[PDB]
């Protein structure tokens, strides 16, 4: 199906009240709880500087996508975490096309 992008335009607001309870976007910024997420896309599957997590399924030699990334960020853990938390669904599904866009833009 389609993506759509950069609708509300609050997703780096979003961001600020979603993702930055556990990670950052800034420019090498700190590993809160997660890595720091510059370029993540541009990466792969936790090519993170310092934060040796386990995030075996997360490795499996993957790319990070707006798709990949829109997954993990929809559904409500399940994506076989091991190392602490995953939430999922920031609050709406326009919500998390926003997020992705603007974290993309924000990066990549
Ligand atoms: C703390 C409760 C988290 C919240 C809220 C968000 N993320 Fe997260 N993320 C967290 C952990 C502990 C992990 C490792 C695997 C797991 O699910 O436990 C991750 C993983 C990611 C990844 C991939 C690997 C990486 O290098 O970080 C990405 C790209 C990622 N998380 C992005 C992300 C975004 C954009 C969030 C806000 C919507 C977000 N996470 C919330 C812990 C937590």
């Amino acid at each position: 199906t389609e993506f759509k992008a950069g609708s509300a335009k609050k997703g780096a607001t979003l961001f600020k009240t979603r993702c930055l309870q556990c990670h950052t976007v800034e420019k090498g910024g700190p590993h809160k709880v997660g890595p720091n997420l510059h370029g993540i896309f541009g990466r792969h599957s936790g090519q993170a500087e310092g934060y040796s997590y386990t995030d075996a399924n997360i490795k499996k030699n993957v790319l990070w996508d707006e798709n990949n990334m829109s997954e993990y960020l929809t559904n409500p853990k399940k994506y076989i975490p091991g190392t602490k938390m995953a939430f999922g669904g920031l609050k709406k599904e326009k919500d998390r096309n926003d997020l992705i866009t603007y974290l993309k833009k924000a990066t990549e």
